[PDB]
């Protein structure tokens, strides 16, 4: 049967040198009084003007809601992608930033701080770990947090938690993962903060840790108190696995991480927009959309562009409806996004008269086809998926605030849009033509 290490354990010492020395541990003491002071109450102040939210995920082709409660502070106009769902940043003040609610954003002010301390404290670490003994500005990059990710558990109106199956470790808040979506060997910093035997004790929280693919060697549990902060550095958070495991009073915790955000910033998918629509006759905004090219490689790569931002952004956005609660900071370019997404509909209906169009030699018809095509059938998919997942079950569990919206939405009875919702008619239809 497996097994797990805590403190109690006289192996647990020499278990975390030979098998985990990539994972630090720094108590409260190693942080100020001052700093653990307003860090609690930028944490309690966020909590009871409700910025936390379930999360409505997909894990394992099935919809969920998650038991933790989310919000994420970071960098302006930075997206942290967490089982296929975008969480958008509550921006933090940055050099040159600007603004929304005055008590909120002292909080978002102070995770910053926070930010700065563990940022110090990682390269210090990862400096030490170096040491520890054989470039000095991969250390910088590695620990350079661009976000922080809050998690929210009151165990006790939430009393629905897993057992942990490999270790007996006792119930988790946060089943075995590694964390997605980070810069390559970069660490992550979390603060934690709990509100006040035959192995772990049940009553307080643990994270705990395994080994990928291996439930043989002894797992280890690290008891996190009031303040405590922990650190996965380098290649950790890919050789090993961590878990939540639960105690019983509540638990908030701050986890720092390097978002590999290289598609995945307002300035990003703006400029992909920018490039979509290069092929666009740009002298006014109207409806009459014309084009500069029908050369396959421009065309494809304008449909591409056209799903981005319409389901890594758009609907990913609106699903989560009801950020405009913490600042709205994402109101604007979620307009201008809709905005640039609807002009590129245009874009769409043109190619789509083009290859209807008479005097236009079937080889040529047949290339944009094969251009497009692809993308015009995984704009189906998706769009199907995107609404199936906006409307299930688990979705009309409404509270008023917190409904689902599917947006990008209009149907037939919708002339302001010069094209179906559903496009199966025309992915039919063009796919008829490409085998005739
Ligand atoms: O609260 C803590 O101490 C750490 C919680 C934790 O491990 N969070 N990580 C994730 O929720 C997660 C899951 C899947 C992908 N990326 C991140
Ligand atoms: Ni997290
Ligand atoms: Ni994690």
């Amino acid at each position: 049967r497996g097994s797990h290490m805590t403190p109690k354990d006289d192996e647990f010492y020499q278990q975390w040198q030979l098998k985990y020395p990539k994972l630090i541990l720094r108590e409260a003491s190693s942080v100020s009084e001052e700093l653990h002071k307003e860090v609690q109450e930028a944490f309690l102040t966020l909590h009871k003007h409700g910025c936390l939210f379930r999360d409505l995920v997909r894990i394992q082709g099935k919809d969920l809601l998650t038991p933790v409660s989310r919000i994420l502070i970071g960098n302006p106009g930075c997206t942290y992608k967490y089982l296929n769902t975008r969480l958008f940043t509550v921006p933090w003040p940055v050099k040159g930033s600007n603004i929304t609610e005055a008590e909120i954003a002292a909080a978002c002010e102070t995770f910053l701080k926070l930010n700065d301390y563990l940022q110090i404290e990682t390269i210090q670490a990862l400096e030490e770990l170096a040491a520890k003994e054989k470039d000095e500005v991969d250390i910088k990059s590695r620990a350079a947090y661009n976000v922080t990710l809050l998690n929210f558990m009151d165990p006790q109106k939430m009393p629905y938690l897993k057992e942990e199956p490999y270790f007996g470790m006792g119930k988790m808040a946060v089943s075995w993962h590694h964390d997605e979506n980070l810069v390559d060997r970069s660490a992550v910093a979390v603060y934690s903060y709990s509100c006040e035997l035959e192995g772990r004790d049940p009553d307080i929280w643990h994270v705990g840790f395994k080994i990928s693919w291996d439930i043989e060697t002894p797992g280890l549990a690290i008891p996190l108190h009031q303040g405590d902060c922990y650190f996965m550095l380098d290649d950790l958070n890919a050789t090993h696995q961590h878990c939540v495991l639960a105690g019983s009073q509540p638990r908030f915790s701050s986890t720092h991480r390097v978002a590999e955000c290289s598609t995945g910033t307002l300035d990003y998918i703006l400029q992909r927009c920018q490039l979509a629509l290069q092929n666009v006759c740009d002298d006014v905004d109207n409806d009459d959309v014309s084009l500069k090219s029908f050369e396959p490689a421009v065309l494809k790569q304008g449909e591409e562009i056209h799903n981005e931002v319409e389901f890594e952004w758009l609907r990913q956005f609106w699903f989560q409806g009801n950020y405009r609660k913490c600042t709205d900071w994402w109101c604007q370019p979620m307009a201008q996004l809709e905005a640039l997404w609807k002009k590129m509909e245009g874009v769409t209906n043109a190619v789509l008269h083009e290859v209807k169009r008479e005097g236009l030699p079937v080889e040529q018809r047949n290339e944009i086809l094969t251009a497009i095509l692809a993308s015009l059938t995984a704009r189906q998919n998706l769009r199907r998926e995107w609404h199936a997942r906006c409307q299930s079950r688990i979705a009309r569990t409404l509270p008023a605030d917190q409904k689902p919206e599917c947006r990008p939405y209009w149907e037939k009875d919708d002339a302001s849009m010069p094209l179906p919702f559903d496009l199966t008619d025309i992915v039919s239809e063009l796919r008829g033509q490409l085998l005739e």
